[PDB]
């Protein structure tokens, strides 16, 4: 039996006993959606040649304009903006957004995949809103999930109950619910990371990497992909298994995803689906941010692969 | 002043004085294009899943393209990734000329939304004899014509003839496929080197050599990106925006390579060299490799001119 | 700011603190609504045409289908169906829904407007469903409406709050709130219906027409038009002013029309936006159906001018 | 085997030899109709409405116009949007005339109805520099006309010497499919369209035959009635379901009330290429020479005996 990203939502809201509000965050996010998706397939790009005689711009005026208007945030993070965005009390409700509006859009010129990340926070202090109510660890994630505007259109949304996947019907402008209580593989034969920067590894990559080249159990070698978007490797990931990487180099010692609306999203959305994700240090869900645009190095994706890691970086201490 | 491709397509035939066969070649393809792209986009996917209480993308796209060309009476031989012979064209629809596409490039690894792509390469049947198998056995120098559409974030058509390499965006508000980059040109030397690397282990060593010295520069230059879609459409289009190489040789377990030389590596190599690229399978230019078979496989390195030469060298130390 | 139906139905819903089954169920039937324009609009016909080598049922089956499995419903009844449909027990809701799935699709063939009617019933009694439970009169509406298929797809949702037109983007699948709380007007200059059966028209009728050409005053006589589609013809009376008639004959003593899911909508539309609607001897909304598919002749529009008829129909009774 | 209107209408070229600058005007022509098609069903429309934070004849003209003149086919561009005929910039200037109405009916778009394009094509006949006068042809000299209805779906049809082609247009690709080819128009319908609004204005003819519709006297069955008040509408309606369309003069309009060069003209060629006829009453609307761009004209069209049944009770009026 068919179902909706927003019939289904509104199905759980209900059997919770919620007031509502969660379930018009994310149906006004689902508008944001289907616009930018719309115009990354270029619907209009005539009118701009003259038919008739930017794209990371309007993608995050669309979120941060239908968040405003849910009446269901506060605060709102975007990569786009460098201090967080502090809803006016006439539209303040309880919840916290931060969102890459479309990640991976630096190399857009190329097509290549694009995507929209967001993490969503209930507002914990009776305080007046501000910034500092974005500085939570991703323990604290009510919802989180990402866009993908790859070959289609496809929103994962990861909650509680677990992660579903619900493709885009351009014809009549729905979210098709397609994968249900998705689990990702135990073990994959995927590894994605930019080896570009294979002079600065740490040593625990340099190994790791050498071993998925060089099995030492005789098994085959790991297949590399890459596409250098952030949200099209991590759904390759979650969907035929493997491993992720963007590990600290020298021009990023921290490594150079976003922890706020790149990594806590991501993390959460693998540890849903039976993944994992780490910084090497630590979970990365554990990570008590200082800063809205603070960095961190990830790792993420099927159980096995990470935990290989964790043991190869275990071993330099 | 707009341009579509259409219409682009239309003025230069008439300049040229020809019959209007290619240009309904050209008018046929795009639409089959259009309808591959919405089907991958998933229009109509709420139907499949019960909203009211079918064939997979690669064989509808095949479906697509061989029903519009056959029906565009330019035609006479078709090959396609997805047969095992050629088609002939039934008499009273022949036309003049030979194509060779993979309709659905990548769409093995479609389940993770990866970009896809087609390809496709026009040739002018040379023979006088009954159209066969054999008219598409003719090198990639003796190209009229060839391109890709990407179905990536947007939809693009990329199509090279003699005059140069066009790009064309699909605008699908209203179907019609946008003039938005004219006479291309790729970077001399670019920053980026694409190529599967988990298989390193039975790299020849000559593609060992170029790829450590991207990864540590002997010159104290600075090492170069990696980017690895898996899809050559995707691959290729970015090596022509943003310059750069894109390597899939042979090695001792893949004599020949593995990508086919009549639809994926001549159409490619048709591009790059339009565009001021290289394209090689180390030994020779891909476009004058010789076919014997239509499905025969062919190493290729391409991309920016300085960075092929520069892998050349390479492969010629290894003599 | 900006809204959609499905935000704007949901803000109304929390406010009025109910269940949430109602707008689960006309969030259901928008999506069938987006599916019927996108195949009215004619996508996808090329595959029709062999490009690779039935609409009145085919909006039958979605309205249906996604009002079945909002468990919103209990009892269905359509145009289509010679008896009412029972909802599966494991999915039975609490409303009674009466529709016209494609009205006017019989003159198709000339691309001229169609549309979809439905009419919303709460289930009043505790008994097992049959099809007595969508024999109530029009005035136990809870929500009534109509998608015009015309030059673009609007929808047209009244309730006790008023009546409300969103008009659908189909570059995002979302309907946009076009026109708040409308009104129609209390005199209008156009009057509508097939006068080509003029020679079988109640003597009333004749007359009132006639005045309408011929205006025993010095005013200028009405225009005339007739689409001949429904939904197409009141929404013209609704947003111009003016009068449409389909009334009783000698030939035909209830009318022509449908009660339960063409007039009753109908009538419920034109009386929330201050218009009125009578069969000539009392409103529409009044009249007590003993059969599902039963006839009620039927005269609406701006009050002026169905109180003119009225007039005129007395003179003659 | 499927066909669409480009590679129909390139087949047709390469048969009769032609230069290919036709096919070129009706290629840029149906990429118009696309865009105004998109905006006519209000895509993008939730923009407007400050998602992110022209009216549509204007836009429509604005379409036409601009897609025409970068088509290097035309010369003189008539349209019912601007007050003066447009002259294209030499550089830009083909062989032909377009006469145009580029959303006709969209007095009434407020309610939905359906609007439509309709467009009269002619070859340039005089040598003089180009200039107004070489819009004033008769309609019997048009080489190409026909129309786009925006109703249910969007469909156009394409009249020429070779006949009535209807082409559906596919929004999931953006193509004009072949849908009816050679259309003829049924000898005697069932149902008259005219504004009985005015009534009162009619001459004795409209009066009669109006009157022989609703009670005939062979006791046959009446007509139905119809009227959207659009004519892209209406006219389609009676191509597809036979019957007669009128708008004649009444005392607001003494000349009638459509206007010949892009609205009257063109559907007269699209009925006549049909099978059917339509007349002004005194002579065939094609007959007509115009001396304005602008000027109206009465019309009565449809199927042959409908038109002709209509003659002969203009002609008992003498
Ligand atoms: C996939 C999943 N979704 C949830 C979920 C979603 C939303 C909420 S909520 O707090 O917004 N409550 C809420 O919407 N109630 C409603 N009343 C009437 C209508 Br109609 S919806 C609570 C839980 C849990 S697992
Ligand atoms: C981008 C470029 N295109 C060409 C090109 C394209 C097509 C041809 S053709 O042989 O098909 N001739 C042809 O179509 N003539 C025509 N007559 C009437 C019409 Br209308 S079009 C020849 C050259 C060269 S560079
Ligand atoms: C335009 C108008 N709509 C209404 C209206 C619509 C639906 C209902 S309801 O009974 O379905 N309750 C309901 O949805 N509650 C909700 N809780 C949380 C969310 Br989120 S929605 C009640 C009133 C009145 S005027
Ligand atoms: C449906 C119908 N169309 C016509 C028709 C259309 C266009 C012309 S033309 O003068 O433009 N010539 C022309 O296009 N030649 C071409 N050669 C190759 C290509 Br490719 S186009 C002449 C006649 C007649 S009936």
């Amino acid at each position: 039996d068919v179902n909706t990203l927003t019939r289904f939502v509104m199905e759980e809201g209900r059997k919770a006993r919620g007031t509502g509000e969660l379930t018009q965050l994310l149906n006004s996010l689902c508008t944001a959606v289907k616009a930018i998706s719309s115009a990354v397939r270029k619907a209009g790009i005539a009118h701009l040649y003259g038919i008739a005689g930017k794209l990371d711009v309007l993608s995050n005026d669309l979120v941060m304009n239908m968040l405003k208007s849910s009446f269901a945030t506060c605060v709102l993070v975007s990569e786009e903006d460098k201090h967080a965005i502090i809803v006016e009390p006439e539209k303040r409700g309880k919840y916290v957004v931060c969102f890459d509006p479309l990640d991976g859009s630096s190399n857009i010129d190329c097509l290549v995949s694009v995507g929209t990340i967001f993490g969503i926070y209930r507002k914990k202090s009776t305080d007046e809103p501000s910034e500092k109510d974005a500085l939570q660890p991703g323990r604290n994630l009510v919802a989180a999930g990402y866009a993908l505007y790859g070959s289609a259109t496809m929103l994962v949304l990861a909650m509680d109950c677990g992660v579903n996947c619900f493709m885009l019907d351009p014809a009549i402008g729905e979210f098709i619910l397609v994968d249900k209580d998705v689990k990702i593989k135990k073990k994959g034969k995927i590894y994605s990371l930019n080896e570009g920067y294979a002079k600065d590894f740490d040593p625990a990559v340099t190994e790791y990497i050498q071993r998925k080249k060089f099995p030492p159990d005789n098994s085959a070698p790991y297949g590399a992909r890459y596409v250098g978007s952030m949200v099209a490797d991590v759904h390759r990931t979650l969907v035929y298994g493997g491993i992720f990487l963007y590990p600290a180099n020298k021009k990023s010692p921290n490594g150079k995803l976003r922890l706020l609306y790149e990594c806590n999203p991501m993390a959460y959305v693998m540890e849903k689906a039976g993944g994992m994700a780490t910084t090497g240090k630590e979970a990365v869900l554990d990570v008590i941010p200082t800063d809205i645009h603070q960095r961190a190095p990830v790792i993420l994706g099927s159980p096995d692969d990470v935990l290989e890691f964790l043991k190869v970086y275990e071993k330099h201490s």
